[PDB]
């Protein structure tokens, strides 16, 4: 996976070993750090479409993961195409949604399936973009399949958090059947934070045996000037930034920034 | 163990399951949180004795643990008596020091061996005292064996930390062969913090099997007025408080307070 630490043989790529705990860790993130529940994310994007008079029918979802946002869009009656680089994540998305969405294994940046009325990318997937250059190339791929005036909504963890909050701190929990640790490290003059994730899964209740699994996730911070510059060059001169899928403009307490990009029109 | 959470059958008392990782966790605490290395603790207590003209020969050490402070005192030529409630901790202290100190298994408060010229209690052992009442009873036991003008030096984690720092936060580390989590919880109107400690010990390098162990430690906060009141009632009207085994008076950044109590004289 481009942009992730070079590591030994048999070391998992992000989500290659942890896909089967992802939904549980999302429930934890919602309860602990303020990650937005998917129904609210879907309410927000629908409100954004309605406020522009967009008769959105076809939605392209990037980095769909296990399909938590995909299922909201499918339930609401959209014709959903959903893409992700991870075969383990996609297998869970297919279990959740079945044939009600069209799934593709694609590593961004790469050409995207044509025909959408709107594009979404939820839950900080864009923090895996390896560079401002790659981010711009991914935004170009989106612009290619969106008509003038159409919208792309995505969220990222705010740049300071990957350097000054989580920054170099540690979080963990012991839930008995599973214990997990996130150890964040960010070197002085880099734009990224390495998250060393470790988990221990109990073999059986009432016994003390566990299996340990580790994954390293490199997360890149993008400041507002970089997002705006790459968006403009990609064909989204208009970009706005909100606080975590609410209509409140982003402020200094925002942890998850929701960017609403509008495709250039005439 | 009085003052510790009532828990199920087969749940370890403090240090009953973790004595064999204690020295390693002290090395971690020294590196991570600023716990004072034992040679410096010993330098500080010796400087305090010299500043009073005390020809200290016999030292009583309370809550000696695995003997890290005991070994400093023995090396420096003192005649050391050392006591602790924990058979697992004392077995490690005897491995370290052998017959060069006189060890007793005693749970404080209780009568102490007579004859000391000075008493010490290092590394926050007094935060296990179950109440201000118990603390006072332990101080009385010390006063009983100390002559007029003699000193008792002990340290405690500062009251605010057990309510406002560690307070309700989490710390953890994954070191490969051992991973550990401290999960601190402190209810609104209590004077104590429960530390849920969990560790996972690797069976062998190059394999993913671990064994999990948990211990719960209830730590009590004592404010300055309480320490001073119980010390006075016990026969130590003079009490002074320093920052972590330096000659600097305690301040608002002090995490480990070093109390120097002087036995009443005429
Ligand atoms: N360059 C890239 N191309 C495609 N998928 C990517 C990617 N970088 C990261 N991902 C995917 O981004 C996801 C991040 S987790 C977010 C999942 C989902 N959007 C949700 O709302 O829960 C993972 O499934 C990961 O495999
Ligand atoms: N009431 C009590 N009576 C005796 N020992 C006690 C006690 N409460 C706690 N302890 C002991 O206090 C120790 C705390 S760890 C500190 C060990 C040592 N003084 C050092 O400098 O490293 C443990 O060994 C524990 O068993």
């Amino acid at each position: 996976m481009q942009g992730q630490p070079h590591q030994d043989a048999g070391m998992p790529e992000p989500y290659a070993a942890t896909a089967d705990v992802y939904d549980r860790l999302v429930d934890y993130a919602i309860a602990e750090w303020g990650e937005c529940p998917r129904p609210q994310m879907a309410d927000f994007v629908e409100q954004a479409w309605a406020a522009r008079g967009h008769r959105v029918r076809r939605v392209l979802e990037l980095c769909c993961g296990t399909g938590l946002m995909t299922e909201q869009l499918v339930r609401r009656g959209y014709e959903v195409t959903a893409v992700d680089r991870s075969e383990t994540m996609l297998a869970l998305a297919k279990q959740r949604v079945g044939g009600a969405a069209d799934f593709h294994q694609i590593e961004l940046p790469a050409p995207l399936p044509d025909g959408a009325d709107a594009v979404v990318c939820t839950a900080a997937a864009f923090n895996y973009q390896a560079s401002a250059r790659s981010l711009g190339e991914t935004l170009r791929a989106v612009a290619t399949v969106l008509p003038a005036g159409a919208t792309f909504v995505f969220d990222i963890e705010t740049a300071a958090l990957l350097k000054g909050h989580w920054g170099n701190r540690v979080w963990a929990a012991d839930e008995g059947d599973l214990a997990f640790i996130w150890d964040f490290t960010s070197e002085p003059d880099t734009t990224y934070c390495d998250v060393h994730y470790t988990q221990f899964t109990r073999h059986e209740a009432g016994a003390d045996a566990y299996t340990g699994v580790r994954e390293v996730h490199r997360l890149y911070a993008f400041d507002h000037d970089t997002v705006r510059a790459q968006a403009r060059a990609a064909g989204f001169a208009q970009a706005e930034v909100f606080d975590n899928y609410t209509e409140r403009p982003a402020t200094d307490t925002t942890r998850y920034e929701t960017w609403v990009l509008t495709r250039d029109e005439r």
